[PDB]
């Protein structure tokens, strides 16, 4: 018995067993457009993936995750808000039961059918363990799905899907491409925030871009059929695995456009 998305043990349970939950700079939470404050001493983000090393995909019953060899500086994200070089280590996402819901962040209360996070942490501190532990430890880069045409560099992932389907389950997953992700640009809002699953660390330096990337109904429709639960159990589809809007509280959100 521990944390999930169902009516029993869901987000707003969460604070029982991670009092952090209701923290200072919990995300995810509401972009207001306009209350936003345009920085220009923010510098451009530098995603540098061209040497990324996928090894495999997992099915950790909450998301599935798309791991990388973080070993050395193969794939990094460097300027930006940030200071120093972030190791992408895995990506995930999560996204909802219908096409109007399912991202985590929203824009002027716009929600998105899903929401990808590339997760990256501070070589400074050595391993993603530590990193967790300190407040600029972590740099993800959050991107938008719509629903509309298909995405090419999307249909490797959506096609193992079957072979992941419970949770536990993983599978060999070489030579991934993240680049094929990425939308043309790479303008962004920032904000200090949290990881917006237990134990909801706030060791976070939020990058969300501000260019959705398209994928087609049926690109998210195989996503809706995994399941929440392990094999020989009782099928719970997973879906609406995305945590509501925090309270923003003492916080200022930074555009690097206006
Ligand atoms: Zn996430």
């Amino acid at each position: 018995h521990h944390w999930g998305y169902g009516k029993h043990n869901g987000p707003e349970h969460w604070h029982k067993d991670f009092p952090i939950a209701k923290g200072e700079r919990q995300s995810p939470v509401d972009i207001d457009t306009h209350t936003a404050k345009y920085d220009p001493s923010l510098k451009p983000l530098s995603v540098s993936y061209d040497q990324a090393t996928s090894l495999r995909i997992l099915n950790l019953g909450h998301a599935f995750n798309v791991e990388f060899d973080d070993s050395q500086d193969k794939a990094v994200l460097k300027g930006g808000p940030l200071d120093g070089t972030y190791r992408l280590i895995q990506f995930h996402f999560h996204w909802g039961s219908l096409d109007g819901q399912g991202s985590e962040h929203t824009v002027d209360k716009k929600k998105y059918a899903a929401e990808l996070h590339l997760v990256h942490w501070n070589t400074k501190y050595g391993d993603f363990g530590k990193a967790v532990q300190q407040p600029d430890g972590l740099a993800v880069l959050g991107i938008f799905l719509k629903v509309g045409s298909a995405k090419p560099g999307l249909q490797k992932v959506v096609d193992v899907l079957d072979s992941i389907k419970t949770k536990g389950k993983s599978a060999d997953f070489t030579n991934f491409d993240p680049r094929g992700l990425l939308p043309e640009s790479l303008d962004y809002w920032t904000y200090p925030g949290s990881l917006t699953t237990p134990p909801l660390l706030e060791c976070v330096t939020w990058i969300v871009l501000k260019e959705p990337i398209s994928v087609s109904s049926e690109q998210v429709l195989k996503f809706r059929k995994l399941n929440f639960n392990g094999e020989g159990e009782p099928e719970e589809l997973m879906v609406d695995n995305w945590r509501p809007a925090q309270p923003l509280k003492n916080r200022q959100i930074k555009a690097s456009f206006k």
